[PDB]
């Protein structure tokens, strides 16, 4: 026989439809709406992602229809044909989909009826295929049944197409609604009023046991709101089925793979389509690039049993119920607790996959005698064992979950006669640098090593790297830092490349930028709440920044993930201010000096702020540093600093420093440095000087060559 797939069926617990192997669908997508269908070569290489399943948004509906000139379903059937020909002898899954195009949250009913009149018998006989209703066809999710939904109907046009399939392919699966932000017990309550009102037009009786349908259903409404909307509504005896959905690593202002709502979907027993596109082409992130799924995948600790291949390799918590370690907790709203992760507790999983050791045997013999980790008993206070033998390039993984960003104190429990190296990565990001360990003179005689550590939020494996050999390790800690970057206190915030601050608008509860005028609409009380986490409120009126749908000001505390501010040190005297709930940093464009913004980590002083006391001297900027013609000479010059006597003129041989004072007492507002050696770089900045208070050095300026 051939490796097309059987029929997908509801699993035994009713939470999804799972393939003929007893294993939920997971997938990528493509789309034929406006362009040809993927290669069979392209659409191949999902199977090597670890998935068994395609989703495909096949035609885009037109909303003129069927008016003269518009665009009828089936255009697009000859694509169509060849992703469920490519599919089939491909042995993946294969969901069809109607398509929004430029109108989003919208659909033509009759346009519906007659896509699905036509291919829902073409199709029917596919046991691989599945027929999704329609995408989004609601701005933006439940009640669909609402006479206010926009638009309305819709509910009506799901009842008639599911009609119309059931003529065509009596044993095809059908999935539901595709709710664009489904989240929360809300969000539930309002999809049970649509399905109850299905459920009474099909079957007759609000309740219905559905035997071959699921609730569609995507993740625009965040991870956490919608595993709460799907926990509930599998409660209600309903399966979902996700099929669009998006997030990306934290910080790095980009999309991919929701990691979150996948643990959490896996864990609910829940199949899934992301929302990253098999090449060419598609119009949201290549899902075959690293950056857009399977590094992440790599880096988050994530698995499950893949239909082809190997990948992902298969893993898991040791210990804490299977279940990713939590690292700290709100209590009384300040972000504290301490984790403790004994070493011994590595991830299960492999040599060369969740730990690496130089043999397959426990020397030690305790603890864990099947796997290769070396585990002897520990005489430390607690008892329990400590992982011992460990030879220089050995490594331990172990899958935690970082709910709350920030700065944690991480520390080591160790013990050797002489000192030892180490080097902790977390989500294959080191966090550390190389971590010198102190000899403490015996095996079994303890010290606790700390180091201070930025962690992004998200499921991250922890991976100690064992650079030198000769040390015993007894367990892993993870505690907030109890003590902020910064004093609380009252300041102004000062842009480091324009020197702009930022101002309170009471009119709109907005935050705009402007020039520090010095009044009370420019103040802001700092207020650290444990994790280098902090609310930031005005000083005029207690009100706290709040970022969501702009950059404002509102009247509700900050625990929540929009009105909480991780202030994180750069070195060299300023800040970035990055937001909790992406980890992109708080900065102004360059390119408009008005528009404040959200995006990844650069070294530009744009993304740079000064939280200075309100009295504090302004430091200088736009410096530009250039070679003079035929010559070693570098001409330096800035803007006028507010309030400066005199300015210091500082130099450096690589980027941020540390800056030597080549020149004090510059009177003026250009220099001209002789001392340049022949063809090498320098890096410039500049403080001033105001009643004897030396200012920050300005933005960096590196110097110019000509053409
Ligand atoms: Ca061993
Ligand atoms: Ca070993
Ligand atoms: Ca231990």
């Amino acid at each position: 026989a051939s490796p097309q797939r059987g029929r997908p069926r509801l699993n035994a617990a009713r939470t999804t439809f799972v393939g003929d192997n007893g294993q939920p669908l997971r997938g990528p997508y493509t789309s034929t709406e406006w362009t040809a269908a993927a290669p069979y070569d392209q659409i191949a290489r999902v199977k090597e992602l670890g998935f068994n399943a395609v989703h495909l948004y096949a035609e885009c509906f037109d909303p003129r229809y069927p008016a003269p000139g518009s665009k009828a379903p089936g255009y697009a059937v000859n694509e169509i044909d060849k992703i469920v020909e490519r599919t089939r002898e491909l042995g993946l899954y294969l969901v069809i989909t109607i398509g929004n195009g430029a109108n989003n949250g919208n659909h033509n009913a009759q346009w519906a009826r007659d896509f699905w009149k036509f291919y829902a018998p073409r199709y029917a006989k596919e046991t691989h295929v599945l027929y999704e209703i329609h995408n989004e066809p609601v701005a933006w999710g439940p009640p669909y049944s609402s006479s206010t939904a926009n638009p309305p109907g819709a509910v009506d046009m799901e009842i008639d197409v599911y009609r119309i399939i059931r003529t065509y392919a009596p044993e095809t699966p059908v999935l539901l609604f595709s709710y664009a932000v489904f989240g929360g017990k809300g969000g539930a309550a309002e999809a049970l009023k649509d399905i109850r009102a299905f459920n009474k037009a099909v079957f007759g009786n609000e309740n219905a046991v559905w035997t071959n349908e699921a609730v569609a259903f995507h993740g625009y409404a965040g991870w956490q709101e919608t595993t709460i909307a799907v926990e509930e509504l599998l409660k209600a005896g309903y399966p979902c089925f996700m099929t669009e959905y998006a997030g990306g690593a934290w910080g790095s202002g980009m999309g991919g793979l929701d990691v979150e709502l996948t643990y959490e979907l896996e864990r609910l027993g829940v199949s899934w389509l992301t929302f990253q596109y098999i090449p060419p082409t598609g119009v949201s992130d290549d899902v075959t690039k690293p950056e857009y799924f399977s590094a992440l995948v790599e880096n988050s600790g994530l698995s499950w049993t893949p239909d082809y291949g190997n990948w992902p390799a298969a893993r898991g918590v040791y210990g804490n119920g299977g279940l990713a370690r939590e690292t700290a907790t709100w209590i009384n709203n300040f972000l504290t607790g301490t984790t403790r992760i004994e070493a011994e507790d590595f991830d299960w999983g492999g040599n060369g996959v969740s730990y690496y050791d130089t043999d397959s045997v426990n020397v030690g013999g305790q603890y864990r005698p099947d796997e290769g980790v070396d585990i002897e008993k520990t005489s430390d206070t607690g008892g329990g064992y400590n992982v011992g033998w460990i030879s220089e390039g050995e490594w331990l993984e172990y899958t935690i979950r970082v709910r709350n960003p920030g700065y944690y104190n991480l520390s080591l429990r160790v013990a050797g006669i002489s000192g030892s190296r180490v080097q902790v990565s977390f989500g294959n990001q080191d966090k550390t640098g190389v971590w010198e360990l102190p000899a403490t003179g015996g095996f079994q005689t303890w010290t606790t090593a700390t180091r201070q550590v930025f962690l992004g939020a998200g499921l991250q494996k922890l991976r100690i790297n064992a650079l030198s050999g000769g040390f015993n390790l007894n367990w892993i800690e993870l505690s907030p830092i109890s003590t902020g970057t910064i004093p609380d206190g009252t300041y102004k915030f000062l842009n480091r490349a324009n020197g702009k601050t930022l101002q309170e608008v009471t009119g709109n509860n907005s935050i705009i930028t402007a020039d520090y005028k010095g009044i009370t609409e420019q103040h802001w009380k700092i207020q650290h709440i444990g994790g280098g986490q902090y609310r930031i409120s005005s000083a005029g009126r207690g009100w706290n920044w709040n970022w969501w749908m702009g950059f404002g000001t509102v009247g509700w505390w900050g625990t929540g993930s929009s009105t909480c501010f991780i202030i994180s040190p750069t070195g060299d005297g300023y800040y970035r201010i990055v937001l909790v709930g992406d980890g992109t940093n708080l900065q102004i464009s360059s390119g408009d000096p008005s528009k404040i913004e959200g995006k990844a980590f650069h070294g530009g002083a744009n993304q740079q702020w000064a939280i200075l006391p309100v009295s504090a001297p302004a430091f200088p900027t736009g410096l530009s540093a250039v070679l003079d013609s035929s010559g070693n000479t570098a001409n330096l010059t800035w803007n006028a600093a507010p309030g400066a006597n005199s300015y210091n003129v500082k130099r450096s041989t690589k980027s941020g420093g540390p800056y030597t004072t080549i020149a004090t007492n510059i009177t003026s507002t250009n220099y001209t440095d002789t001392g340049v050696a022949t063809g090498t770089k320098y890096y410039y900045v500049v403080s001033a000087v105001s009643n004897g208070v030396e200012t920050l050095n300005s933005a960096e300026a590196i110097l110019q060559y000509p053409k």
